[PDB]
């Protein structure tokens, strides 16, 4: 429909300008017919998710790699990719006017845009606020008395959650996160710092706190938001550390373990809210598998547990097989879900590079390195941020796939957006992972996928600066050949039937 806007910020890559009137837009997504393959591809040099089309071939000849589709190896099914409604993507969102609020919410959830069915919503304040608040601020109230949503939730996030809802076609599922209880019902008595819950798993500050993820429920429910599934506690270990800077609740894997058989399980089980799911961990992968295996193999924990969230600091990279593989190898029927990624923390580099391509890379090597063990879903951190990365009550600022200028009512949207896209627009829920083996060594990162209907999709990330020839085998249909440009990344997709 309409094409990128290009700005470059003196970075690697460009940025594609949005405003009130003008953003860039797909046409309604249109099949490819038997025998020939969609192909969607972005580049360094400026291609934005560009539509073409070709053949598949009967025959295939030569010595370059070959990427042969497995079909019959069957993995994980797809949950579905999205971001955080933090306080600061709410707060930039509705800074915009309205016409641009539109184009952005469109951008991330609708047909026209890249098809998000995913958002993750914070329980009250974390760092990517203005400001300190738990639902529940009085002290000592344990009957849950005052437990209020406020402006934050009613007037910025619930608001804008609605309408992203509205836009998009596929269902989206709700994902919810607390950072900190009320302090009141912690040993240090802080939003932030080394600190747990007071007591002892069954005691009353432990009941208090699963009411609160009740009353939670209950307060969202009223606004006609339910939710597919919440987190035992973002990121537990930060709460284990001195000093820790952000809102935060320290649960030890134990502690964890405990709260869920004894309080969290029992009351949401018991609540009109049962088929919510609960995840655990919703922490970085590196603890893994022992919060796995502590958690898990308590049967009175593991029964209230329907997956295991992790996070990444995409600044960095890490082991995956040691952690995600053996998990899923332990606990084969427990998925696992990467709820949380960023990046911008290098101390040399803007919090916020506009235009960044190696920023969109590892957006991209991550999901994929995720898909191959196992995860089933994929979400951002801020759907939106300032160009500062913010704002952040204690200046932890990041960077995020968009960007908006509210000085200016325009929002760019960074290659992390279409890195994204390139996965969240051609995945649907439901969709499994099956196997895609290389005849020889290479640099690309790739991943396959069947559709619940049955049609095929890959996407090819090209980690080197050099184009890569290769040909994707497809027993049902024959051969895609195809050429991967430095840097690039395709989708492709056909049908196999
Ligand atoms: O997380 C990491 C990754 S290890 C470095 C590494 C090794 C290799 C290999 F040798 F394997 F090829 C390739 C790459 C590549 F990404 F460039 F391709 C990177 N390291 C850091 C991360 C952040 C900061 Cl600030 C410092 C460090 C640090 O290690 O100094
Ligand atoms: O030691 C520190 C302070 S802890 C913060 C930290 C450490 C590292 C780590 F060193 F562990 F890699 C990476 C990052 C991240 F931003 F990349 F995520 C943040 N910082 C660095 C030390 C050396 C260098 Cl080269 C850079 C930094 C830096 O802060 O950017
Ligand atoms: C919004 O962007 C479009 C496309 O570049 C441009 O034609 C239009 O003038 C812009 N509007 C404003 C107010 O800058």
């Amino acid at each position: 429909a309409r094409p990128c806007i290009p700005k470059s910020f003196g970075y690697s890559s460009v940025v594609c300008v949005c405003n009130a009137t003008y953003c860039d837009s797909f046409d309604p997504p249109t099949f490819p017919a038997l025998g020939t393959f969609s192909r969607y591809e972005s580049t360094r040099s400026g291609r934005r998710m560009e539509l073409s089309m070709g053949p598949i071939q009967a025959n295939h000849t030569g010595t370059g790699l070959l990427l042969t589709l497995q079909p019959e190896q069957k993995f994980q099914k797809v949950k579905g990719f999205g971001g955080a409604m933090t306080d600061a993507a709410a707060l930039n969102i509705l800074a915009l006017s309205p016409p641009a609020q539109n184009l952005l919410l469109k951008s991330y959830f609708s047909e026209e845009g890249i098809g998000y069915n995913i958002i993750r919503v914070p329980m009250a304040s974390c760092d990517f606020s203005i400001r300190t608040y738990t639902y529940a601020d009085t002290p000592d109230d344990f009957q849950l008395h005052n437990f209020s949503l406020p402006e934050e939730d009613t007037k910025l996030k619930i608001p804008l959650i609605h309408r992203a809802l509205q836009l998009a076609q596929r269902p989206v599922s709700l994902l919810a996160s607390p950072w900190t209880s009320p302090t009141w019902l912690k040993t240090n008595g802080a939003v932030n710092g080394k600190g747990s819950l007071k007591g002892q798993p069954g005691d009353i500050y432990h009941q208090t706190w699963a009411r609160y993820f009740v009353k939670f429920l209950d307060a969202y429910a009223e606004h006609k938001l339910q939710f597919w599934a919440v987190t035992a506690e973002n990121e537990p270990s930060a709460g284990l550390l001195s000093g820790y800077p952000f809102q935060c609740l320290g649960f030890t894997p134990e502690h964890q373990r405990d709260f869920i058989a004894r309080d969290l399980g029992p009351t949401l089980a018991n609540s009109t809210h049962h088929n919510v799911r609960l995840l655990m961990l919703d922490d970085q992968r590196l603890l893994l598998p022992h919060w796995a295996k502590v958690v898990l193999t308590d049967p009175e924990a593991a029964k209230y547990v329907h997956g295991i969230a992790v996070h990444w600091y995409l600044d960095f990279l890490a082991p995956a097989k040691a952690t995600l593989g053996e998990t899923h190898r332990l606990f084969p029927n427990t998925m696992l879900f990467a709820s949380e990624a960023c990046v911008g923390s290098k101390f040399w580099e803007q919090s916020v590079r506009l235009g960044s391509w190696d920023r969109g890379m590892q957006y991209s090597h991550s999901i994929i390195t995720n898909l191959l063990y196992h995860v089933v879903g994929w979400t951002d951190w801020n759907l939106a941020l300032n160009p500062e990365g913010g704002p952040n009550w204690v200046r932890n600022f990041v960077d995020s796939p968009i960007i908006v200028d509210i000085t200016k009512d325009t929002f760019y949207k960074q290659p992390m957006f279409y890195h994204l896209g390139h996965f969240s627009k051609f995945i649907p829920e439901g969709s499994q992972r099956v196997g895609l083996v290389a005849s020889q060594k290479n640099d690309l990162d790739a991943v396959a996928l069947m559709h619940p209907d049955g049609s095929a999709v890959v996407v090819v990330l090209n980690r080197s600066s050099k184009d890569v020839p290769l040909t994707i085998k497809d027993p049902a249909v024959g051969f895609l050949e195809t050429i991967s440009p430095g840097y690039s990344i395709h989708t492709y997709l056909w049908h196999r039937q």
